[PDB]
């Protein structure tokens, strides 16, 4: 029913399902051991993540999973994005096999390493936070070089591997170039004014979202425009209101966020420009 | 900005927010005490539920909340649906005030009242003193049939009739909820679907799935599945069978087997609901007749 692609196809009998990593609401991700998914050593088994449909999945969710799979093939390999490893498409339910990130999403990762319970031995230094940002800028610079927009860049959609590599995830809303559906399904506190009002999206709209992600990061998983409801945000952005500086954040980095939150997308930095500026700061730290 | 509607508008200073009842995927519902929302007794306070936007809300979620609010005004009052009590629309964030259902959604309600040892029974959530009898399940079904008969009499279709979207009050009254996908087909004889609809596939009638049409007889099919859900005490339909592999099976005439906790009669009612020709399915009127009859004999 779903067309064949031998390049990516993985045999079902070698995949072994495991514990659910999380239910996003339109999708389901489970841990799994996969034998010989790494072609260079066919005998060894490796822990992967498998996205599949819910039981209460809709008609739209099946095409969105396939769309996302197709997006992941043409994006190509990068260190700072979740990468496609394989798929089970034939004669069974659709399993999309992607890299495993053992330390979860960046929001929980950061909240867990703030200096209830759940707090580990390893807490976040300034150099560590800057290195998170720079890693994510590289990921996003790559996506932009592939003429691809993400449109859902949030801390919750960034995953962290065992070796604390930041990986950008969820290419659900991702598109190749954009004229919006007039009713796009994009989170409002991360959305650039153009995406919100003018139904357009460029790479410069992702830069704005990156602006908010930086704030998220330097508040160690804070939630943007705290206390301000979505209804009351539209008018504030039009008046030029922006978020204050996080406490564990230099004047320089804050100015980088504020550069990201220009209302005129061309006056914002490009991802290339952010990678330049963040490497510079990472070196000096 | 949101227009005035004095009939429904409620003053913000009298509403008192409380614990979050749930985080759904694109909604937030919190408990609240509201003073004088019932005009007939202005001094008394009542426990209500307030739907509002998440912090991580989308552009689409704002119109959907307002749309749903408007749907709830024209549907009117019934015992077996969640009813609109009021709204805060002016000079602040949008609070839609609806009836409170203290025992949660019907799926968790049923799983919590399964016998011990069952797949979904947890010691911390389980209420075995309120274990589910046969008459209790039939009474759930009948109550929901009445709710749905009402909706159909208002020439309204639900399109998302699932156990998770049925709530249970303190007095174990079944209330049909989520009018997000609900549509009015008063003038238009049926509903013409979009390509790639946002309806759950295992509850969807073949017409809705293949022919992009929806009538009240499509809701009957969904009710068929809800019955199965109920008599499996919150089971999930077509168990083991993935959505991909369901399309072909329905076209070949595959249907779900009888739940063990279910008579031959009730199963035949489900299968009547799952007829391939929507007119040969019972109407909600016909289900209410048949279920009352069975409820009386128990
Ligand atoms: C589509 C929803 O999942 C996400 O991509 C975003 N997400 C947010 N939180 C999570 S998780 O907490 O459930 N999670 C926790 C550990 C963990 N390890 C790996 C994954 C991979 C999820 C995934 C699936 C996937 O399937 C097509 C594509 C992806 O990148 C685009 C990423 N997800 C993991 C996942
Ligand atoms: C949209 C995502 O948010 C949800 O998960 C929707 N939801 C449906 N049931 C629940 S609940 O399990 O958290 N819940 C538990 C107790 C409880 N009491 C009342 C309500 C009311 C939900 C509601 C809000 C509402 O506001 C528009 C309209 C409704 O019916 C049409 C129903 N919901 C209650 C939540």
């Amino acid at each position: 029913e779903l067309p064949e692609d031998p390049k990516w196809e993985f045999p079902r009998d070698k995949l072994t399902l495991g514990k659910p990593l999380g239910e996003g609401c339109f999708g389901q991700v489970v841990m799994a051991e996969a034998v010989g998914i790494d072609k260079d050593k066919p005998k060894e088994a490796v822990t992967v993540a498998v996205k599949m449909l819910k039981d209460d999945a809709t008609e739209k969710d099946l095409s969105d999973l396939v769309s996302e799979m197709e997006m992941m093939k043409m994006i190509g390999k990068h260190k700072n994005i979740i990468n496609l490893l394989g798929a089970c498409t034939q004669d069974g339910p659709l399993y999309v096999i992607v890299e495993y990130a053992s330390k979860g999403n960046l929001r929980e990762y950061l909240r867990a390493r703030r200096p209830i319970n759940r707090v580990p031995e390893e807490q976040m230094t300034f150099k560590d936070l800057v290195s998170c940002t720079y890693q994510l800028a590289r990921g996003m610079e790559y996506l932009a070089s592939q003429k691809c927009i993400h449109r859902d860049l949030t801390a919750r959609n960034v995953l962290v591997t065992e070796n604390n590599v930041m990986k950008i995830a969820d290419f659900g809303l991702a598109r190749d170039i954009y004229k919006k559906t007039t009713n796009g399904r994009l989170p409002v506190k991360w959305m650039a004014p153009e995406a919100l009002f003018d139904r357009v999206y460029t790479h410069q709209s992702d830069v704005w979202s990156f602006g908010v992600l930086m704030w998220e990061i330097f508040t160690l998983g804070g939630s943007p425009y705290p206390g301000i409801p979505v209804e009351e945000l539209f008018k504030l952005l039009k008046e030029g209101h922006r978020m204050d500086k996080p406490a564990n954040c230099t004047n320089e980095l804050y100015m980088m966020m504020r550069d990201c939150w220009h209302a005129v997308p061309s006056q914002r930095p490009t991802f290339k420009q952010l990678v330049e500026d963040l490497d510079r700061i990472l070196t000096l730290t």
